[PDB]
């Protein structure tokens, strides 16, 4: 668990209190509705899933190499309406005891969430 | 929207990867399938309310204001299993053009998400 879901909600308030905040110095409550319509039914996570320093799953996977090439995360939406975030795994130094430290990545984690209000899963 | 899925997608991925990090250490993805399988499906927004400072919605509530009396943000865990977390509004100085400066909050907001895998509103 590590309370996921329990931070992710704190870290998603902080979010949503930031706009709220904008959205009230108009004095308006019928902005606040639309946002709020807007937001409900999404953020379900859909998958996570690891790739290996190659590309490749627990063939290669292009946009993993590529996100891995690129050595920076990779945000890519597409169908479901889902996003997917590609994170190259860093091969920092306490990796290093069993990765060979000549690689910059162990590999990469993909993380899928719902952009379709009432989907997840 | 504020590109506010974006936004929480990124800061969830930031506490995944973390995670992920941690149970990597242990060579083992025995423990990493698991913390995956306790992820899916959670996260869907379910809510998203705002109150005035007396703890009122747009009868006062019992626990949003013990919220704003206690000036700070209330956790609850409650039933579908969900997260509800009660933010208390501050009367920041740019909000006082409007709002009396003698009130210290002008209100709260209510955040509820889906701890129930599948269940997204
Ligand atoms: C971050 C600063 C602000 C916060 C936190 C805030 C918060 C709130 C909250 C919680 C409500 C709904 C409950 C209530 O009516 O008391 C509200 C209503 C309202 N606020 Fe603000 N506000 C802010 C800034 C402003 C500003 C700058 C204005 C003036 C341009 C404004 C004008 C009003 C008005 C007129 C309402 C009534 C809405 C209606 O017609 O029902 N607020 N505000
Ligand atoms: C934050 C540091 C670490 C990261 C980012 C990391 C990442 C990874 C990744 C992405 C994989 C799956 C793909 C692959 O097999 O290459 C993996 C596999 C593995 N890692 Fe790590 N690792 C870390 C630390 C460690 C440490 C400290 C150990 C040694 C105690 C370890 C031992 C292994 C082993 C043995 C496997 C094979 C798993 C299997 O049996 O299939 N890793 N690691």
């Amino acid at each position: 668990i590590m309370d996921l879901q329990t931070r992710n909600t704190r870290g998603l308030s902080t979010l949503v209190v930031r706009d709220i905040g904008e959205l009230m110095m108009a004095g308006d409550m019928a902005v606040i509705e639309r946002y709020v319509a807007d937001v409900r039914g999404k953020g379900a996570v859909l998958d996570l899933r690891i790739y290996d320093a190659a590309g490749r799953p627990a063939a290669p996977d292009g946009e993993v190499q590529a996100a891995l090439t690129s050595g920076a995360t990779a945000e890519k939406r597409h169908k479901r309406h889902v996003l997917s975030f590609i994170v190259p795994l860093a091969n920092e130094v306490r990796c290093q005891s069993c990765h060979e430290q000549g690689a910059r990545f162990n590999g990469a984690m993909l993380l899928t969430t719902s952009l379709e209000e009432g989907y997840a899963g």
